[PDB]
C-alpha cells in the first residue's frame, strides 16, 4: 500500500518543495478569513508518498493523455487542500466525490499558490477551522496538503462559471479564471507526491 517516505531538512527536494510553498503566499480576497493571517508557515515535515499501485494508473493515464497532447503529458507541480488528504493518500485522487457543481464543474481543483490551498485545508471557505478550536487562523495546529504531479495535457482555458462534467473534447483540464484555478476531471490525473505538515505562523 502507501508508505511515507521522511525527506530530510538538507535534501535539496525538501528544500526545492518549501521554497515553492513558502514563495507563493499571496494575499486572497477575503481578507484571510478561509485560511488565516500568515506571512509565512512553520513546514514541520514533508513526507513522499509512495504507492506503486497508484504510480502505475498515473503514468497509465499520462500515457494516454500524450497520444492525444502530441508526445506531451503536460505535467504541473500545483498544491491541493482537502480534509480528505487521508483518502487521498491511501486510494488516490477520486473525482467521484466531485458533483455538478463548482465555479468549473465536477472536478479536482488545484492551485499555483500553497495559500490558495490554505484555503481549503479544513474545508469550503475554510469550514469552522481547526477541529479543536474552531479557529480559521489557528496558529496552534497543524495542517497538511499536498504539491501533487498533475497531468494537464491539452488544457481549455476557461474565463466565467460553468458546470462541465468532464474536460471538453480533446482536452484533458481546464484552467479557469473567475488567479488561475487548474481542474481535472479524472483523479489518475494527479499524483499526491509530497505530503507537506506545515503550521501558519503569526505575523511578526
Ligand atoms: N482544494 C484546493 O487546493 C483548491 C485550490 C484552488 C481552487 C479550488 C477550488 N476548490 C474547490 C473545492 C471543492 C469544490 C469545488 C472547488 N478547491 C480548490
Ligand atoms: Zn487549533
Amino acid at each position: 500500500g502507501t508508505i511515507l517516505l521522511d525527506l530530510a531538512p538538507e535534501d535539496k527536494e525538501y528544500q526545492s518543495v518549501e521554497e515553492e510553498m513558502q514563495s507563493t503566499i499571496r494575499e486572497h480576497r477575503d481578507g484571510g478569513n478561509a485560511g488565516g493571517i500568515f506571512n509565512r508557515y512553520n513546514v514541520i515535515r514533508i513526507q513522499k508518498v509512495v504507492n506503486k499501485k497508484l504510480r502505475e494508473r498515473f503514468c497509465h493515464r499520462q500515457k494516454e493523455v500524450s497520444e492525444e497532447n502530441h508526445n506531451h503529458h503536460n505535467e504541473r507541480m500545483l498544491f491541493h487542500g482537502s480534509p480528505f488528504i487521508n483518502a487521498i493518500i491511501h486510494k488516490g485522487f477520486d473525482e467521484r466525490h466531485a458533483y455538478i457543481g463548482g465555479m468549473f464543474g465536477a472536478g479536482i481543483y488545484f492551485a499555483e499558490n500553497s495559500s490558495k490551498s490554505n484555503q481549503y485545508v479544513y474545508g469550503i471557505g475554510g469550514g469552522t477551522g481547526c477541529p479543536t478550536h474552531k479557529d480559521r487562523s489557528c496558529y496552534i495546529c497543524h495542517r497538511q496538503m499536498l504539491f501533487c504531479r498533475v497531468t494537464l495535457g491539452k488544457s481549455f482555458l476557461q474565463f466565467s462559471t460553468m458546470k462541465m462534467a468532464h474536460a471538453p473534447p480533446g482536452h484533458h483540464s481546464v484552467i479557469g479564471r473567475p488567479y488561475a484555478e487548474y481542474v481535472i476531471y479524472r483523479g489518475e490525473q494527479a499524483y499526491p507526491e509530497y505530503l507537506i505538515t506545515y503550521q501558519i505562523m503569526k505575523p511578526e
